[PDB]
């Protein structure tokens, strides 16, 4: 409904061509009935035409992606901080958009590669649209804009045979970051469970760079733009997304439709950090460098609004293809800051747009469009579709009465420049001294992980280096890890068949910070949408039943059931051949299917010991598993899977089944299954 | 070669613009060494401008693919049969590139998706390119190119989210198939192994249509183009492909760099069926029709000549992303049929090539150039490349002394249309009545399977039809498959929990037809390029030794050879974290790493029982497996593995472990390990 005026309804109706004249489009016009196809075949040259040319170049980056529309509200008048229309009255609505994405990988590549991801909202507010171009990672690879192209070509394919696809994998990434040291925090970042969030709506959004919010009175104060999802923090283990990459590519992208659809669209508290423009410097940093986060012990985050997204796309192509989002649409209440990294990105995002669009009147397009009165003397162009009734298009001008107004801080709420800001000194292609200390951070987000999260990153981290041929870049590598951590560097080097390089002490520190780690973030707010794969039997009526059961009692909180058996029938969703356990948070085995329960398990039905292996699956990747009837030691037995471990559940019962099962599912994942370097 | 001259080396040099300024690309331009970037930055906006419009359109369809240069050998004057030049003489070389595909997904989409697959050939003849734009099954889904939309838009994920990226796991395209019976022979093509291949140097090329040799007295003959691999077909299992397109998504373009680099370049027998045109309907089918093939019993091959790829490109981009293919690239000596399917190819991709390149000039490409001069009077247009010295490019003209020339049968080689083709009948948008029988030919390939493989075939349509949502689409592909085969409309049905409908035998029959079946094909004639996968530890230093000499032996045989062990080290090439059974084409256990192979093991270097799944995978996709180092069956204990097994080896001596082993994957496939229906 936000962009029901330019929806074409086709549930009735004849085949018309593009003008509206009633036509076939089954079989080409030819001389005669085994004849040669004919010029004159306008029928089939518009519709062929048209299909010739229905790809758009993709995104340069994120071109991976999806997208939903939503409402954001405001929870107050925030006139005391910026002068924002869409922030300033308590409960104020505005439509939104966000697309969700990965950064590297081409259009058709998985959801669960391990990479950085994209979060761009748009705020379509009455004073214009507002973007905020945002990431699941608070800080970035580098320190400048100039550098984007040289760190995207290295982590993108091979350029003489674009192998790999999966940024991490090869000599070329390891290389930039190795002589990159900016590179250090994203990677540890990347490296980390957030490389792999479980969903879209499992990770947070981040503005990255400092802001300024501007009041009415031209006073300012910088910010930073965290969006706290309110379903929790969430990752995937790495085999788990790497299993998934291959059995559904989609697995974000349908995830967030899916929410969407069931009435549980996903929301985020959209904040801030506010600081004195007088604390540039005082953190122990520089706000203008992308690569550093302000911890939260310095500044605690203000709740601006709610986020939620709540439908989905009528058109994919029209709508989430097409969004041509930038940071240079900016409102009043809102300034850049000097940070090098963001002042490129202003041309950048309206430059590439020409690319994709393959014209200058992308903002034309249904989901770019604002939704407020346009007024200006901009023209003509490929594809204008705007009739301009003003034949004076300049200023100044007495022939159109002087209109349309120029509109500045103090009239026609036009946006400002901060008035307070000011530049000095010499002109200069010079990085600040102030943004030289690349380890600190690093080593403070390590610091704040868990000790399985810790090893989580170490492995990924080995995964990775392991995949480098070039044993200069690997040495390169330790190099660097080594600043950060003497100890990380010593685990890595351990699986690359290196030795790590003496400890270097300058950067290293113990502090930690808040928020920062997924494993300590605690039992999840809610379990509704979660999916439980319950595998059964059609060879005994009881193992259905126990299903049928257990779905009911399931389906009541919010989980998604799956039942899963040898073959379909009314009650089961997916066969044994199709299920794997990446399409589960938790498994649940009803008793009466004990006897499946075997690596022996053959059938042209199924590959061997897939349901076993669907059981065990799940108990390797830390997620809830169990056996609901009563009888649980053959399954369990046959699954090396101890009836005493934690996140493992036996009973009879079934509502208390459920009720353990579902502590399992908030829980999340059981981390005590994992092996710890000593 | 007009590539030659367009290649850039950047080995030494100075940084320059692209107007030959040296400069550089580090650090922005700033007002202050904190202050904001200058718009005077040209080093900035010349380079973020090029990396903003990096981007092209990727292909309508088989946008994901890879290819190499290489060279096309006659094998004979075959003038005799055409007049085409480059096959006018004994050992004549023409210089050709090729480019291989998958069909529905975008870019970044895995190789090893279930899908049709393109082998497109570009022949740089000395009269002229000329493009044979082939797939790897010889029937194609449609009868009218009109239609081609239609069978896409189906296939590719459905337009409101983009889900899913796996072409037959959706109702659309079932939608599609089930309404369109004509496409049921590419459909089986496509369910079977051919939809899988091992790589695309294991599979066929087929030009699908009926094209016409044409003599130089004009008279005329019908013909089909196979290109016979002369490294034997293969397939993947199902399973195994759904793993690889998550472990490695370039899989099939890494296969064909790897064989090109180790000079083991790919080979195929360029062949034609040759026959009269009075057989244009003597075969119990017609010619016209794409969805048909004739049967080698009824026409042999003729082998005309040798094509090899044996060279890599040096940049992706340039040369595999721009190349652009034509069935309207045809040389004198070849001619179209009546074909309505080629006859719209013929408008397509002239046409869809604007889409991709944005201007008129994509022919001045590199990769798209000829190797003989250009005479023509087209000019202007975007990008430019040429400058022309004739002023009059009109015809008729004395003022250029009536230059170029007109080329016609009698004059300058000129093509020409072949002259006994003719046309006669009302101008209709009419299906010929002898394309009707679209059930006879599924049947045929269907009952040349092996019993395996109609099991593979089998189990093919019952995964992906079981992820249909709506029952009556099941139903209606029910009653499609029914008319091929009844049986196979049974046991589709059985797992989809519903029933077949009752038998329809109108289009039964029980022929067969040689050289579909992949099962049946025999033994591999080379092993050369085929990888084994050495399981070892660093425990032992016995283990180590073990693989090395195993090692050494089979890569004379000129297999690649991956060590796995737990760390990298000397002799070990690749870790147990990053190791699958995908990654190999047999997998041996050394004796001296038999303390790994348990379901436990467990260790912080890679996921519990990852050593032991490796095995037991690979013996599950039907891969030759075995221990190497004697009396130890603990491992193939450990795996459920029976020592007795039809590609199991167990021995003590290297020598005669690697006898028996070659011959394994010779074989290639042990497909005794799957299950049939009963
Ligand atoms: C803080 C750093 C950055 C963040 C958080 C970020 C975020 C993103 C996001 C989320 C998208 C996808 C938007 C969508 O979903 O359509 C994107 C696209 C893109 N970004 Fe960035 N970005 C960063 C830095 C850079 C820089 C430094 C440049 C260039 C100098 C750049 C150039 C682009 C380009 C060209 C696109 C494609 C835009 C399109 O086609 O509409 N970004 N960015
Ligand atoms: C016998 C049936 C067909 C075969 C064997 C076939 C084969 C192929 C191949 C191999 C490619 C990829 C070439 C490359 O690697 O760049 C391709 C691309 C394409 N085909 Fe077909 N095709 C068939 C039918 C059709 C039909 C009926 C149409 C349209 C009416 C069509 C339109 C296209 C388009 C638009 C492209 C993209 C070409 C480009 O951007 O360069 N094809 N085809
Ligand atoms: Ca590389
Ligand atoms: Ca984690
Ligand atoms: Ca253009
Ligand atoms: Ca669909
Ligand atoms: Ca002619």
């Amino acid at each position: 409904s936000p962009l029901a005026a330019y929806e074409v309804d086709d549930s009735t109706g004849y085949l018309t061509s593009d003008v509206g004249g009633p036509i076939q489009d089954q079989t080409s016009l030819k001389a005669g009935i085994r004849g040669p196809t004919l010029l004159e075949d306008f029928m089939f040259r518009q519709k062929i035409q048209h299909f010739d040319h229905e790809r758009v170049p993709e995104r340069a980056v994120h071109a991976r992606g999806a997208g939903a529309h939503g409402t954001f509200t405001s929870y107050a008048d925030w006139s005391n901080i910026t002068a924002a229309s869409f922030l300033n009255a308590t409960g104020k609505q505005t439509p939104v958009f966000v697309r969700f994405s990965t950064v590297a990988g081409s259009r058709g590549s998985a959801d669960t590669a391990r990479d950085v991801h994209g979060f761009a909202t748009r705020f379509y507010t009455d004073e214009g649209n507002f973007d905020i171009v945002g990431n699941n990672i608070p800080v970035f690879f580098i320190q400048d804009a100039i550098q984007f192209p040289d760190l995207i070509h290295s982590v993108k394919p091979r350029p003489d045979n674009e192998i790999p696809q999966a940024a991490f994998a090869h000599d070329s990434a390891w290389d930039f970051f190795s002589q990159q040291p900016s590179t250090m925090h994203t990677l540890f970042w990347a490296m980390s469970g957030h490389g792999i969030p479980r969903s879209y709506r499992h990770m947070d959004g981040f503005g990255v760079h400092t802001f300024r919010f501007v009041k009415d009175d031209g006073s300012s104060k910088l910010i930073k733009w965290h969006f706290k999802s309110r379903q929790g923090k969430a990752s995937l283990v790495w085999e788990e997304a790497q299993v998934l990459s291959g059995k559904n590519a989609d697995f974000h992208r349908q995830d967030l439709w899916d929410a969407i659809e069931s009435g549980n669209g996903p929301e985020w508290d959209v904040c801030v950090q506010i600081v004195d423009e007088s604390q540039a410097q005082a953190f122990g940093f520089d706000l203008l460098d992308p690569t550093k986060i302000i911890p939260e012990e310095y500044a605690p985050l203000t709740k601006l609004g709610l986020l939620k997204l709540d439908r989905n796309p009528t058109n994919y192509f029209a709508e989430t293809e097409q969004v041509m989002f930038q940071p240079g649409h900016i409102v009043r209440g809102i300034d850049f800051t000097e940070d090098p990294l963001l002042q490129g990105r202003l041309f950048s995002y309206l430059d590439t747009q020409l690319n994709r669009n393959g014209g200058p009147n992308f903002e034309q397009l249904p989901i770019n469009m604002p939704r407020v009165p346009i007024h200006n003397n901009n023209r003509d162009g490929a594809g204008q579709m705007f009739i301009h009734r003003n034949k004076y298009p300049y200023t100044p001008n007495t022939l159109n009465s002087g209109y349309p107004r120029q509109a500045n801080q103090n009239a026609g709420r036009g946006f400002f420049t901060a008035p307070g800001r000011t530049a000095s000194g010499a002109l200069v292609r010079e990085v600040s001294p102030t943004f030289n200390d690349h380890w600190s951070q690093p080593r403070l987000f390590f610091n704040s992980l868990t000790p399985v999260e810790q090893q989580f990153l170490v492995n990924a981290m080995r995964f990775e280096i392991s995949l480098v041929k070039s044993e200069e870049v690997k040495k390169n590598v330790l190099t660097q890890l080594n600043r950060v951590s003497h100890d990380v560097a010593v685990r890595v080097a351990a699986a690359i068949g290196l030795g790590a390089p003496d400890a270097d002490d300058t950067y290293y520190h113990n502090n930690k910070t808040a928020g920062v780690s997924i494993v300590g973030s605690g039992p999840l707010p809610t379990i509704k949408t979660l999916r439980v794969g319950i595998l059964a039997t059609t060879s005994e009526s009881s193992a259905l039943d126990q299903a049928a059961q257990l779905r009911t009692r399931l389906e009541k909180d919010g989980l998604v059931v799956t039942v899963v058996a040898e073959t379909l029938r009314e009650g089961v969703d997916q066969t044994y051949s199709t299920a794997d356990a990446t399409g589960f948070d938790g498994v649940v085995v009803v008793d009466g299917a004990a006897a499946l329960f075997a690596s022996t398990a053959s059938s042209p039905l199924f590959p061997t010991g897939r349901p076993l292996q669907i059981f065990v699956d799940a108990y390797r990747w830390g997620k809830p598993v169990g056996v609901c009837g009563g009888k649980s030691s053959e399954v369990l037995d046959a699954a090396d899977v101890p009836e005493d471990g934690d996140g493992v559940y036996s009973e009879e019962s079934v509502d208390m089944f459920v009720e353990e099962f579902e502590k399992g599912l908030a829980t999340f994942r059981f981390t005590d299954r994992f092996a710890l370097d000593s």
